[PDB]
């Protein structure tokens, strides 16, 4: 599964909200990735996520592969909204 988002947070995706995003991903059996500006990282790996330096206004893409991919995508959508990160 895949879904592209627009980052609406002033502080982009960093610090605690990024942490919460990684935690949501980690709940799922699926392998999950986050992409920004042509670089893809494992969304379950916080170092790699923090390394993307995703700023406000960014286009990002989340991909998931696995038995529960659709449920992961929906939970990640929810987290991005609850944390005021993206839509």
């Amino acid at each position: 599964a895949e879904k592209t988002f627009k980052v609406v947070s002033d502080s982009g995706i960093h610090a605690r909200p990024a942490t919460i995003l990684v935690q949501t991903a980690s709940k799922f059996n699926s392998e999950i990735q986050l992409e920004y500006n042509g670089k893809t990282v494992n969304l379950k790996s916080i170092m790699g996520v923090m390394s993307l330096g995703i700023p406000k206004g960014a286009t990002i893409k989340i991909t998931a592969e696995g038995a529960d991919a659709a449920e992961a995508m929906a939970a990640l959508t929810d987290t991005l909204a609850k944390e005021g990160l993206a839509e």
